[PDB]
């Protein structure tokens, strides 16, 4: 069939990334066993999450690039085989470096996994099914870091961790060769109906534009996700448990930003003068920065709890969901020989959004005021979001003078 | 002429670059003035250099890339515009997060300053005198690391530091002016006789392998270079003079290996199965490891001054002069319309080899020993030292198989 091979390879693709998540953060997940097992400097343990971190912000870029010429069945598979004998490894290990040198490789294979998954979801969804399928593919994700601590908990009570993470990768070995054998990269493969150079994609300005706008997006993302509930804590008098809360709101927002994103996106491309993924992305911009003004501003120490959750919500909402269409985006506006390459320049964007924001932010915020801070990385999300609008309104104009 | 274009273009550049390299670190030279005249954090200063080391880091790779296809003379002159002007409005300044967000943007000046020289060297200079002058061209920026501390002392002792950047940032303008005015792109840009695709360069396997040798030797110069006092303090028990000679003495051997390097290899290029640039490059790697060896091993409390110097200026010059030779290599091995992107990979390598040397080395030290750590590294430098020297080897056996 044709539905039959597409549900089979979707279900394949959400238990394999759902793992590469689950492996992602196990270390995290599996660190008050680990520490009670050996003693580790809290400088040890960001050490090893930025062996990670930086691994997987290389292997984003380099993963897409290979996943280009390189068949996505083969390299996800390999990549899942990976994380399954890193985590093998992992509980095989008793010292620090060996430790951050398995966890660099894990961040190698994780940012080996996801350039499959979009390859094999632009040869199988069209565009009119691609988005929501791209939207409930990254939110396994989110259930692998839901199931994550509840398993850990459960398999902490249950068994070691050493144990539990010897399941964790030998669950990866036999889930990557059920990977193997269950997803296929295009209906070529089967016999079903299957459905221009690196320098024309490089030089492309619309593969920039959606860059920058990445980069103001994800660096907003961080921004926010990083520095709310320092925001709420030292200014505004709110408690820790509003400032959790609102992460945990926004969170949530965010689930269903990039699910909706998704939808509604894939409802505007089978509705339809421009990419029809822009009516949905800019006009949820602005919707995040409405919801950064007010957040700003009207948020005080007197503010009830269910509108800070709202505005968390609603910025959660505005926020992963553009990010999600830049996925799609980046993933659909590229040729299907060069679309790894524009999912991972927009990965490279992540990268260094997530510099710009984490640390210049915190100084803005020390030198100046924490208000002062959030106005500034409004001020840049306003005045893209504007030039966006304008960008969409010129080329409406340049359509018009077309005919 | 001839000869007369080459050393007003050589004498423009060397002028250019030197106070390029002059503005990369007058920060660094005026911080006394500066820390007296406003208080600043030692984590704010750290996050200034910080940020002009992601700026430096990113603006390498994005100034390579469009360094191919733009003029040189322009891209050079414009860069050390934008450095002179940042300087001045350094000098305007007078908080941290407008120091940050201009020191930002002069790491990204300071990155678009040196692949137009490289640029300029491979047209003007033909390679059996392209890498002494390149050796020539990047001690300059030894001669504005020498010349910094002394005129910032002197112009600390006569004006102000606002003044001192505001005459630094107008003598780079009007250089940037006169770099304009006296370098030229190519010799068919005056009327001499003037001497592939980016996939082809990608998928050629000897940029990859020269990227892998880069690593290497630059982690091994930065694990040195960094903690090579550290390793000298804490357990072989010399004195702090002892180590910050050793770091002067590995620095002159430095400056002799990167002019030595240049010189011989352009004699190895001129009385000259395989690339000529090898036979120092690979000699002097090993010389690299007999001198990590030397000092790992027969280094102990009771050694001499004099022999600590000589293994420290032995290493100086078989670590700084394989650099030169990979970007000498890496500049000339490529095509001239991408050998910015060959250069620019080459630096992508520097900061990943800077990552992994940094602070997984100073890990493997806290966790295991200094002595354990150096092994390590003399573990990677060697193995991949040999395994050059086993690809070399296995190089003549094909190309005796050929004939």
């Amino acid at each position: 069939g044709y539905g039959y091979y597409r549900t089979v390879i979707f279900s394949a693709m959400f238990g394999g990334y759902s793992l590469y998540y689950f492996n992602r953060k196990t270390f995290s997940f599996v660190m008050p066993s680990l520490v009670e097992e050996i003693p580790l400097d809290k400088d040890d343990l960001g050490f090893i999450t930025s062996s990670q971190s930086a691994a997987y912000a290389i292997s984003k870029f380099v993963s897409g690039v290979l996943s280009d010429q390189m068949s996505a069945r083969w390299l996800f598979s390999s990549g899942l085989l990976l994380v399954g004998l890193v985590n093998i490894f992992f509980a095989w290990s008793s010292t620090v470096p060996v430790f951050a040198a398995l966890w660099f490789l894990n961040g190698l294979a994780q940012g080996l996994g996801w350039p499959p998954c979009g390859k094999v979801l632009r040869k199988w969804f069209e565009p009119s099914q691609f988005g929501t399928w791209w939207a409930i593919l990254s939110t396994s994700m989110n259930l692998a870091g839901g199931l994550g601590p509840i398993l850990a908990t459960i398999l902490a009570q249950s068994y070691s961790w050493r144990s539990t993470l010897a399941l964790s990768g030998a669950l990866c070995v036999v889930v990557s060769f059920l990977c193997l054998l269950l997803i296929h990269n295009e209906p070529a493969d089967v016999g079903l109906r299957n459905l221009s150079t690196l320098q024309e994609l490089l030089l492309s300005p619309y593969l920039w534009v959606l860059s920058t706008g990445y980069l103001v997006v994800f660096g907003v993302k961080t921004c926010c996700t990083d520095w709310g509930q320092f925001f709420l804590i030292q200014e505004k008098g709110q408690s820790a448990l509003v400032g959790s809360s609102y992460m945990s709101a926004l969170e949530v927002g965010g689930l269903v930003g990039s699910i909706a994103a998704g939808y509604l996106s894939d409802r505007a491309m089978a509705k339809a003068y421009g990419n029809p993924r822009h009516g949905l992305l800019l006009f949820m911009m602005a919707g995040m920065t409405v919801s950064m003004y007010l957040f700003r501003v009207t948020v005080t120490s007197d503010s009830p709890k269910l509108w800070i959750l709202v505005l968390g919500a609603v910025f959660g909402f505005s926020s992963y969901g553009p990010i999600a269409l830049f996925g799609v985006i980046a993933n659909e506006s590229a040729p299907p020989n060069l679309c790894g390459t524009s999912h991972a320049i927009v990965g490279l964007m992540a990268n260094v959004g997530g510099f710009l924001a984490g640390l210049p932010f915190s100084t803005i915020a020390k030198h100046y005021s924490w208000s002062t801070a959030f106005w500034v990385a409004e001020v840049i999300c306003a005045a893209s979001t504007a030039a966006f609008f304008l960008l969409r309104a010129e080329e409406e104009k340049r359509k018009a003078e077309e005919e």
